[PDB]
């Protein structure tokens, strides 16, 4: 029961399957039908089935008694929590083997985005998609929303004729689809998308679903993913899910992607045209092992997820693209970790983070990913890949479709590494790594030559105050451009213009570029890139591409006001998960 946030008494009862009978109503913006949990009881004496819910409407609850008869049981729907929602206590027959809840979700459901046909690319049909991480599955599924509880699911979804349903299971149009996931997964991984979707594959087990405009552009961009999976299997074990597809969501998607088994939800912001932001997909394919195959039991073990997924993400990048692309990305990333540790509370920089009773979304940083990566990179360098990678492979094989907590990871990390090959790493470096704030100083600090030739170059003194701009720009990769803009000095102000007029980083195609540019601009007061930044902020709603922009922007009361004026235009359209965040950084 290492886990607040769940009213679910997963102590005595545990659901092993979920049959969903739902109807997708776009006018009422609600899914309505029923959830049929199949349970496994541990205690011989009577106990209630406690389930998590949110802005769910309950019609009736049934359970199967000692004689398989669907009898009506009664429930209590507790007062709504601000973060956990309303606890549903259903009074179930001693050992009820099943329970059927009849409900609907409401449009205020926090785990679902209802996009009007106009907020879509087709402009003709609306679009729906889920995001159930961390604790939003309950907003449209009465269940034990806990990463500690894994269930298989089958689901009968009803939609309109001329709309397609997708989920994180096997899809065998008409408007009557039924999906099946025979693989036990925690709820945050139950996902659904409905819209005017088209499908093209790329390989034998990889394809894409999208709105046509981005379809072929997307298939041209991730046609490497098959490679990700073959190189990834080589070192990490088999891809136990069968198929791996990509679901491009509309520009409104708040994140960069969700690792929904068999169907990763990807932001359109990565279809750049040059394959530069592709580590995102290598990153979502990494979850297949960390955070999907083996999942954190609570949200304080969230690093066992992002950490390892970030580490494996890079490896897959080295294997298919080469270690120079690979460490060019570890550096670029470690620079932000350092920047975040600085703006962060010296309590959140810990790996086994304390949530303090916060929202699993509020309490969220880059820490567990990069610091959890440097951590495993530390054990790599310490033991070697042979030994480290054999261990990591067993680690995934041994926890196949299981849950794990920080304390136990340690027990295993010791019994299978740190103690297997003794006297290399001490339990002080282990404890220090996962429990203490900031970085250990002896923490790997990936360094990229190419980057660092640039470092030397950024030294064109006061400005064209040694060297012209006849640098190797015409050879600069996306990575090499973010490093330039990134450690370029914040004292260029206007001084800045050669830069934009020569390379035009303002109207820069790649979004990452546009980002780092406006970030630096507003910092140095390059006040010139405010209009382009406006459309940018109004257009895209990915958090990690507007959030930090709204932060720096909202730190000069005169500037912080320009924010509210635009955030009042871009506000509608953003995903709730984003609005929420920007709503706080904008006072
Ligand atoms: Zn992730």
């Amino acid at each position: 029961l290492t886990d607040a946030y769940t009213y679910a008494n997963y102590d005595q009862v545990k659901a092993t399957h979920v049959y969903l009978d739902l109807n997708v109503d776009f006018d009422k913006k609600s899914l309505s039908g029923f959830a049929e949990l199949s349970l496994d009881w541990f205690t011989d004496n009577k106990a209630p089935l406690i389930l998590d819910t949110r802005d769910l409407v309950i019609h009736r609850v049934m359970a199967k008694n000692s004689q398989g008869q669907w009898v009506k049981v009664n429930y209590d729907l507790a007062k709504r929590d601000d973060v956990l929602g309303s606890k549903l206590t259903i009074n179930t027959p001693l050992n009820a083997k099943k329970v059927r809840v009849y409900y609907n979700s409401t449009e205020k459901a926090t785990g679902l985005q209802w996009l009007s046909a106009e907020q879509t690319a087709g402009k003709e049909k609306p679009f729906l998609f889920s995001q159930n991480q961390a604790i939003h599955a309950r907003s449209w599924i009465p269940i034990q929303d806990t990463p500690s509880v894994r269930v298989t699911y089958t689901a009968r979804i009803t939609t309109d004729k001329d709309l397609l349903a997708v989920m994180s299971a096997n899809n065998e149009r008409d408007g009557d689809y039924f999906f099946s996931m025979p693989q036990a997964i925690p709820p945050y991984l139950i996902a659904i998308g409905v819209g005017d979707l088209e499908f093209k594959a790329m390989s034998h087990q990889t394809g894409i679903y999208a709105e046509s405009y981005i379809l072929d552009a997307a298939v041209a961009e991730f046609d490497d993913t098959q490679a990700m999976i073959d190189k990834a299997e080589q070192m990490y074990g088999k891809y136990r899910w069968g198929r791996y597809d990509l679901l491009m969501l509309p520009p409104s998607f708040p994140f960069g992607g969700m690792e929904n088994p068999r169907l990763s939800f990807i932001t359109p912001t990565v279809v750049a045209g040059d394959k530069s932001l592709v580590n995102l997909i290598a990153h979502e394919l990494a979850h297949s092992w960390s955070g999907n195959l083996v999942t954190n039991e609570s949200w304080r073990d969230l690093w066992l997820n992002e950490g390892f997924t970030s580490y494996v993400e890079n490896r897959i990048m080295e294997a298919v693209f080469g270690t120079d692309r690979a460490v060019m990305e570890q550096a670029l990333g470690a620079q932000d970790l350092n920047a975040e540790i600085l703006e962060l509370d010296a309590s959140d920089t810990q790996l086994y983070i304390d949530l303090k009773g916060r929202d699993p979304d509020d309490a969220f940083s880059g820490v567990p990913y990069v610091k959890g990566q440097l951590f495993l990179m530390y054990l790599e360098e310490k033991f070697g890949r042979e030994r480290f990678d054999a261990f990591v492979l067993e680690y995934f094989d041994s926890h196949a479709f299981q849950s794990l907590g920080t304390d136990n990871f340690v027990k295993y990390l010791k019994a299978n590494l740190t103690d297997k090959y003794p006297n290399i790493v001490s339990d002080n470096e282990i404890n220090e790594w996962i429990f203490k704030a900031g970085l250990p100083s002896y923490a790997p600090q990936p360094t990229s030559n190419a980057f660092k030739v640039i470092d030397k170059q950024i030294n064109q003194l006061v400005t064209d105050e040694l060297t012209l701009e006849q640098l190797p720009t015409a050879q600069w990769t996306l990575h090499e451009w973010l490093h330039f803009i990134n450690n370029l000095p914040v004292d260029l102000d206007h001084q800045m213009v050669n830069l934009d007029k020569a390379f035009d980083l303002t109207n820069s195609s790649n979004a990452e570029i546009a980002h780092a540019w406006y970030l630096l601009s507003v910092r140095a007061d390059y006040k010139e890139v405010y209009p382009a930044m406006a459309k940018y902020l109004k257009s895209i709603g990915r958090r990690k591409l507007i959030v930090p922009l709204y932060k720096e922007l909202a730190k000069n009361a005169e500037s912080k006001a320009w924010a509210v004026e635009v955030y009042k235009q871009a506000r509608p359209g953003y995903h709730g998960l984003a609005q929420g965040t920007v709503d706080g950084v904008l006072k």
